[PDB]
This record gives C-alpha cells, structure tokens and sequence, in this order.
C-alpha cells in the first residue's frame, strides 16, 4: 500500500524513563522536571488489588518507601501525591533530559507511539490507535506498566497515555498524564469488559483520502449525503458516528484532493451499502482504520 | 502483536545534516567522523553518469557543509568508501553510542530512522527484501538515514538509504557503502529482481499468530522438510533449511507445534488462500517478523 505504521523518534522520551518500585513491585515512572509520575497501583501488595483504597494505602506511604531509579542511580524522593490514578513523586533533581512537553488528552481514533518499557529500560516503540471503546491493541507484558503513549510536535512531546493494565479479551487500558482513565475503567484487578469496538469512520476517510492523493479513485461519485445521515447509516455498519471535530481535522486532506469531506462520506456510504465487488483500494480489499488524517499527511508530504 | 522498533534515542543522537551545493541529506555522526551517501557531491548534469572518484578530487573540505543543529562542524577531511563519504570533523560527538557495522542477510529485519534536514522524523520496522530492496517510507531528503538493531547497548548499523525505485521500493547501502542488489547511485530507473517471500518469517509469524489465540489455520496434516520446499518455491517463496527449523525451536516448543507441522499449515494457506478469514488483523501473509522479533515481544 505504501503506508506503514511509523512512530515517533523515542530518544526525547527514553531520557525520560525512570524506574519506580515499592517493596518488590516495579514499574515504570515518567521523569519530567522535579516530579516523576507513574500508576499509584505500584503501592498495591498482589492481595490490596481486588479492592484497594488508595487513600487508606497512600496514608501509610512516607518519601522513604519510594525507590526511584534511573539505572541504577538513586533519586530521592521529598514529597508524594495523587492525581486521580496517577503517583506524582517529588525528587530532588530536576531531569536535565526534560523535553519540552506537554500532558494531552487524545480522542478516540488518535494515534500516538508507545515506548514500551521494563525496569525502567526501553523495549522497544509502535503506533498504537486509541480504539472507539477506549482500549488499545498494544504489546505490553508484565512490568510494563508506567510506559508511555506519546506525538512529537516541533520538538514539543505531547504526553497522552500511560499504561495500567490488561483486559480480558487481551487489549489494553490507561490513563492520560493527569491520571484520568480513558473509558469507564478502573485500576482494580477485576473483571472489565471493553465495549464492543467499533470502525474509527474518521481515519477509513483519511485512507481513502490517501488512495485518492495516489490516484487511486474508482470509488469516487457524484453525490453528498448529510453528516447526520452519513451517521444513521454508518451506525448500522459498527462504524463510529462522525464529530464535528472528525470533519475539522480532514480539512487539509479535503483541501489538498479539493474532494469535500461529506462528498467523501458519500462514497464511503456506497462502500458500505454494496461493498468492495472484489475491487481493492490501495492494494487491499479492506479499509484501514488505524492511520489519521496527521499520519497521512506525514506520510505522503 | 505488532511491528515493533528499536528505541532509536541512540542514533538520533548521531543524526546531523550534510550539504553539497543545493543537494542536503542526512548524515551519521560517530567519533569525529561524518558518513553519507557519496551521491550528496552531485548536481543535475552530474546525475546520469557520475564519475564519483573525478567529482571528489575536485572537491575541497570547505565545499562540505556540516551541522550539527545549529553548530557548524568543520570538515578536516574527506574520503570515500565504496558509494559511501566520510567526513572527518574536529569535534568528537559525545553522544557516540557503542556500535558496530554489519551486513545483514535477506530476511533480517532492523528498524529505520527516517532523517530530513539532519532531524530525526520517524521510526518503523523493515525487513532486507530477498532482492535486497527494503519496503520503506522515505521522502525526498531522506537520504543518510539508517537502519539498525540494537544488542545490549550496542548499536549495530546495517543500512543507509540512497534511492527510491519506480515500484516505490527502497535501496541502498551497509555502512561500508556497498549496495545490497544489483543497483547503482546513479539517477536511472532500475529494476530489482522478482522478489520472494521471506518463508521463515511467515512461519514465525503463524507461531505468533497461535500464541495470541489464533489457531483457525493449524490443520492434522503433516509435510516433509523437501515437499513443503517443493510448494514454497512454486508459490515464489524463498527455501526453508535446516538452520532455519533449528531457530524455529523455541516458538514450536512454547506452542507444542512441530515446525514441519507449521509448513504444513503454510501448505494449506497458499494452496487455498484464507477464504475471507484474516491471521492477526491481516487478509495477507506477513512476512516482515523473524524468528527472533516474536519471541523478543513474547
Ligand atoms: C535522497 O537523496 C533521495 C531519496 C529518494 C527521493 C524520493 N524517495 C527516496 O527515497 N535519493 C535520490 O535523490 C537518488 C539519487 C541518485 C543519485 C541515486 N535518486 C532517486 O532516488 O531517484 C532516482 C531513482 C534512482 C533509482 C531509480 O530507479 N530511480 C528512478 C525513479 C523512477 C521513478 C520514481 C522514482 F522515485 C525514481
Ligand atoms: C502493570 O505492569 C500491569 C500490566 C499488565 C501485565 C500483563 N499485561 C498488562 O497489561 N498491570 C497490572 O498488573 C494490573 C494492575 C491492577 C492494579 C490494575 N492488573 C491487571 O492487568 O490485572 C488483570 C486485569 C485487571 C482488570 C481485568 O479485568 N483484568 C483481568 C485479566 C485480563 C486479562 C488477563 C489477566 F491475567 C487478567
């Protein structure tokens, strides 16, 4: 097809990675400044899990109990919060890897890369898209947790999600920087059930966006459709309703083919009603949903 | 399961920018010494026909433009390797990781650091192509950009990028400036050789598959070493050999799926085709995971 899963450069975000353990639990910190931030279950014993009170937990916790590492090299910890579902540890350096940076909360259907992390030490990194029921599909193992989920503008590393835990059907659950989840979950070890996920509508009309940019156009016609009719029938499909903020951020792929977005909702509705018909679009009988309108771009241009 | 890359913090560090005239590509910045694709010496005239040994004697260090960022870094010498220059500055680059140079083997893997302007832009995996072309996603300016691994703290580089051919596949040099394939820095269109499937990896990737949870195409059946050797080469895969069901171990011990077990499923798929079902997200074969990359995200 010619597209392929890029992520970001991770070296802004490797000298940031830090270790962070309580007892014999490890995980990953986030080293930013004079603060480092990781998932506050790392204060959880294997039995606090099914039912923790973080509060009750976080009381008995001093500056003392908290071993903070990069490598090997001890940073002290002077003070401790929470945040939601996220640890904020004070340490007495400031990183002087810190990037500039900035704490994002993505939408559904937004990518970002993934350093996944163990013991404080990069793995490896991927682009990972944030599904419509708030999980992603992401590789992560034990003591991965506190890694990362990150875009890079212009030097600036917009932070987005940390990872906390595993569901059921093996797919991945977080929070933003600010320890927000993404989606109804919560950090105990019970049984979570993702919605059921559906088709992220806005990046299959980037796709076909890019199929067009390439020259690949047979399923362009003639007719519109309005947004909210596009919606009623997407619905039908398991595709994700359209936001105005979707139609936004095709502007510059509508600008760049001069195809107007619900033009192109149009002829990804007869797609939909009447199907491929054994035709293929930039070499694949089945739509990628998984690059954005930004990946697109930075991918052709 | 996903493609997964190398963090790439220690070759970003080693990523500057290299101008000759008006052409500007990336270099890789080790010790006190600039690599880059010798091609940076050439204008448009130049292009079709370049006597690369005639353009670099009329060259002087000061005609080199380096920088680092912003820091200009002062060429002191020069030579060429193969399709390779290296420029000797007077600044050492502290941030040098361990390294070496190697040269890969068709159906290795390594990741990319696609560079524009000395910056560094993205990261993503790729495999050394059969017909030692690369599937890679680079725009113009993105020449000097590298492919490595990573073991330990070493830094093993195996790849610069030179050129894009007409099909929109990629080729390009070791770092001792030596093509991989039949192919030339000159501005011709060039052809790569009928391209195989890396079968090794399609296995590795089936293993994969099973781990996760997907067993739809395992079947009873089972295949000698030879016969399955004898359908991969009619479908245009590459051949299967004993050091490859030997590195195959691992993944059919943890999986209890004898290797030629696996060939036999292999078998079936490119004999019958998927029949709508996807492996792993995928309506097609994936052949771009090694043996290794499975088990080193499993
Ligand atoms: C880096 O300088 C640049 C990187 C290219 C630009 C587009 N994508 C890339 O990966 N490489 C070049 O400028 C080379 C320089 C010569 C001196 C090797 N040229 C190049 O890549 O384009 C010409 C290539 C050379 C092989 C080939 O077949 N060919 C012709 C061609 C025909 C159609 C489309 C196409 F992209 C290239
Ligand atoms: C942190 O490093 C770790 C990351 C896990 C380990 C394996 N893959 C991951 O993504 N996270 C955890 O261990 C969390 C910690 C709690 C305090 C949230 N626990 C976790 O993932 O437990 C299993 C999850 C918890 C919610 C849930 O429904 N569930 C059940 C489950 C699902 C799949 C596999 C499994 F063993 C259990």
């Amino acid at each position: 097809s010619g597209f392929r899963k890029m992520a970001f450069p991770s070296g802004k975000v490797e000298g940031c990675m830090v270790q962070v353990t309580c007892g014999t639990t490890t995980l990953n910190g986030l080293w930013l400044d004079d603060v480092v931030y990781c998932p506050r279950h790392v204060i959880c014993t294997s039995e606090d899990m099914l039912n923790p009170n973080y509060e009750d937990l976080l009381i008995r916790k001093s500056n003392h109990n908290f071993l903070v590492q990069a490598g090997n090299v001890q940073l002290r910890v002077i003070g401790h919060s929470m945040q939601n579902c996220v640890l904020k540890l004070k340490v007495d350096t400031a990183n002087p890897k810190t990037p500039k940076y900035k704490f994002v909360r993505i939408q559904p259907g937004q990518t970002f890369s993934v350093l996944a992390c163990y013991n404080g030490s990069p793995s490896g990194v991927y682009q990972c898209a944030m599904r419509p029921n708030f999980t992603i599909k992401g590789s992560f193992l034990n003591g991965s947790c506190g890694s990362v989920g990150f875009n890079i503008d212009y030097d600036c590393v917009s932070f987005c999600y940390m990872h906390h835990m595993e569901l059921p059907t093996g797919v991945h659950a977080g929070t933003d920087l600010e320890g927000n989840f993404y989606g109804p979950f919560v950090d105990r070890q019970t049984a979570q059930a993702a919605g059921t996920d559906t088709t992220i509508t806005v990046n299959v009309l980037a796709w076909l966006y890019a199929a067009v940019i390439n020259g690949d156009r047979w399923f362009l016609n003639r007719f519109t459709t309005t947004l909210n009719d596009f919606n009623l029938v997407a619905m039908k499909y398991n595709y994700e309703p359209l936001t105005q903020d979707h139609v936004d951020i095709l502007g510059p792929l509508s600008a760049q083919t001069g195809i107007a977005v619900l033009d192109m909702c149009a002829s990804l509705k007869e797609l939909l009603q009447n199907g491929m018909n054994g035709r293929t679009i930039l070499g694949s009988a089945l739509l990628e949903d998984e690059f954005t309108p930004f990946d697109v771009v930075r991918q052709c241009s």
